[PDB]
């Protein structure tokens, strides 16, 4: 089962993420992780996205259609996977299709601007994992740690108001248009497309998911 999760940024993609793939398997693909991660360690596929990210504005699709092709690559898989952050673009959606890659459901993620801000401030990550909480709204069960590894939690380098600003901008240029995208897919029959209210809570909106998948 491939799945596709689309949203604006803060709309709760990533939080969604994790339970689907504890529950279903299929791993989770999110191309800011891996972009973070790569800019950390230092990778040669990935490094140069730093002052980008940091900035708000979005990779060069080269790059990240790049660092997609090779993920999907391992052998993990084979079975299905999330791709959490991915398309983007219509550039970047269309490059899947030429790469014959086929999703089985598209997860439109419904969420007001103004509550954008706020969710973000208050994001705390567990970058080894990906883990995402927040301190108000989806907290650790130990202020300030990873509640599988015990580890200190951290705040992401791109998480102000000022690039959420930015951010949000992009977000309407180039990702929004992806949404009559895939409704046009999924009315010719190539995909199943869902929108859900993320504005409800956390346990609510996983709820409404199941639903949906299964
Ligand atoms: N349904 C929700 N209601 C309230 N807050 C949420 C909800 N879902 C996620 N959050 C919190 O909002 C912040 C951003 O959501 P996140 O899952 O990181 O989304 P995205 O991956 O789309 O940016 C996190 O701090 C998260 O814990
Ligand atoms: N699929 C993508 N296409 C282009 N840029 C991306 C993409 N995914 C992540 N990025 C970059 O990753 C940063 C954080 O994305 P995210 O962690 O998914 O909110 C963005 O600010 C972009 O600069």
């Amino acid at each position: 089962m491939r799945i596709i999760l689309l949203g604006a940024p803060g709309a709760g993609k990533g939080t969604q993420a994790q339970f689907i793939m504890e529950k279903y398997g299929i791993p989770q693909i999110s191309t800011g992780d891996m972009l973070r991660a790569a800019v950390k360690s230092g990778s040669e596929l990935g490094k140069q996205a730093k002052d980008i990210m940091d900035a708000g504005k979005l990779v060069t699709d080269e790059l990240v259609i790049a660092l997609v092709k090779e993920r999907i690559a391992q052998e993990d898989c084979r079975n299905g996977f999330l791709l959490d952050g991915f398309p983007r673009t219509i550039p970047q959606a269309d490059a899947m299709k030429e790469a014959g890659i086929n999703v089985d459901y598209v997860l439109e993620f419904d969420v007001p601007d103004e509550l954008i801000v706020d969710r973000i401030v208050g994001r705390r990550v567990h970058a080894p994992s990906g883990r995402v909480y927040h301190v108000k709204f989806n907290p650790p069960k130990v202020e300030g740690k990873d509640d599988v590894t015990g580890e200190e939690l951290t705040t992401r380098k791109d998480d102000q108001e000022e690039t959420v600003r930015k951010r949000l901008v992009e977000y309407h240029q180039m990702t929004a248009p992806l949404i009559g995208y895939y409704s046009k897919e999924a009315e010719a029959g190539n995909t199943k497309y869902a929108k859900v209210d993320g504005t409800k809570p956390v346990a609510e909106v996983r709820a409404d998911l199941e639903k949906i998948l299964g």
